[PDB]
């Protein structure tokens, strides 16, 4: 069968959520194991505390932890981060910085890629985050895949919304308050069918 | 006086407009010359009829056109274009690639760069339009000005909106129907009084 | 058969004689099909939008002008609204090639901006990987990003692409194929 | 006076000699105050956030991590969340410089992601113009990019910064400080 892992960070909740959307979708195309992994925390146990981020983060708890090398098991990667400034979050960037040995060994060519985000405001990021994302993949020899315009929910134009041709998103606020909408829930779920089903044609085919 | 320069192509007027909110937002500082210059279109005549936008063109006909040697006479230049699948538009990509000499001259450096964008959709492009953009900035030895997050216009939660921290921005729709919003005509005229301020702090300082 | 169309801008010839090197890389597969196509401003034929919808995968090949596409094939792809509204690239694989004057003047940046335009399409995104021993050559001046091959023609235009970029390219026809035709052959 | 921090991570030493070049040449100018900072996980002191609001410009350095800032530098810029709402470094200059295993691994893609969350803080991007001869430099294997200095440390982190790389950093600490000081006596 098809593995896809899906691969993030989150604090507040948002990634997580999307997180789930994207499985959902991957789930539709049959033949596939789909594996939810998110990355470990950096923050502080105190700040952590302090922040609340201790309490949103137990809502998903018991999902297990992403390593470097489990990312080899998978036929399909799709990777969530918040933006931090443009750029992805200080977790995901450790945990990538530490697939040196992945690298040398090719375990991730020819594997599919693909990433979703969240940010605070409609244009802070919500593709830069997603290009700039792409740049590692192509370090590890991976063939990108985004969201096709096919997907009607890219060119909404009476709600705001996440959602780009580079990969799904969803907006959280200021103060990280507005939690996924319909619209860019459905956005997601149509990207994790449409990587599964690619990863699927590729799979297929040693 | 400081020598502001607005360069952009517009098909349906949008980026006309928030040039002309660009404008006004730079005619604040003081002491400052703002000069709109448009570029040359490459639509064959007949196209040109047949789509209407030789009609559309022509509320902003008397707008002059802007040439490569120009810009060496601006202390800053502001450009604009509607987005192209998450590029500049190709003629404003010939009208840059015709700068040639004016690189290998030194013309533009030193000199403040700055950009603003038009799409169809809420996240085609509304970024990487403007960081693409960038990047030919950068090779003509420019500093760069964005948006910064002062403006309470980037931060809008409430309304559907353009405008990013890489420079300002509006939606047009899928149809090319909808107008510019106060809100990002507020961001575009706040980015021309801040590029302006910088330019005005740069240029009494040779 | 997978079908591979190479549509390229060329000034000097360097971009040109990249193509030829990934067509042999390409052609090396076996029942690859490769086509050369050349954007309007010899004996190539020109691209039309209406074809591109004929490949299993597209690779693009453009001189920079400062780290940017060139307006040949901007004005091109801008051309592509149909093929666009009707969905015909989504899916295809698509790869980007390059040339420079300079060694860090738009190799990679050229390559990852035209990303974007194939990612608007709905297209499959293929550079080259590492297993490429070219990429990490420390003893020539050389082109050849992970993003997509590059070659560098110096400021004159003078320097021929050298043997590890062409290289370079011909592993990216081969890998780009490689992967055109498992997903043609999986419809 | 004006106040040029340079903020970086350095594993081998080779973004450690670079930022030596590019302070060595900011304080060519003249009435310019250079502090080194370093990033946290030696004599360098630490950056701190806080520290950054007193800078009239930051040049920052990194190696790449697969085309992007490494964690460490990333992990810093995360903390600048109270920078950020304050508008603490808004009008200020910004700039990077850093370095690569392989020619054009990101060589730039490094430095232009980097520019992203310069101008989230609303700062002032300035790379490196092309009146510094080192960038069109075709005879030897150099960094050294319109987007901001480089270096290539090679595969196994051996290769020395060339001289040619060397200068290329001291000529954007010099350009960076002199647009810094034209600003900062123009309040």
């Amino acid at each position: 069968p098809t593995k896809i892992q899906i691969v993030f960070y989150s604090s507040y909740g948002h990634i997580y959520k999307m997180a789930e959307a994207i499985a959902a979708g991957a789930r539709e195309v049959g033949d596939v194991e789909v594996t939810l992994l998110q990355v470990p925390e950096l923050m502080p146990e105190e700040v952590q505390v302090k922040s609340g981020i201790k309490g949103y983060r137990a809502a998903f708890g018991s999902i297990p932890y992403a390593t470097p090398e489990v990312l080899a098991e998978a036929d399909a990667i799709i990777f969530g981060t918040p933006t931090r400034f443009g750029n992805m979050c200080s977790q995901m960037r450790n945990f990538l910085d530490q697939t040196g040995g992945l690298w040398m060994s090719g375990g991730l060519i020819g594997k599919v890629g693909s990433v979703f985000t969240s940010t605070a405001s409609q244009h802070g990021g919500q593709e830069t985050t997603i290009t700039s994302f792409h740049t590692t993949l192509l370090h590890h020899g991976m063939v990108i895949v985004g969201v096709p315009y096919s997907e009607p929910g890219l060119t909404n134009m009476t709600e705001i919304s996440g959602g780009t041709p580079y990969g799904a998103s969803t907006l959280a606020g200021a103060d990280g308050s507005r939690q996924p909408s319909e619209n860019e829930l459905q956005i997601a779920r149509f990207q994790g069918k449409h990587v599964a089903t690619i990863a699927k044609r590729l799979a297929n085919n040693k």
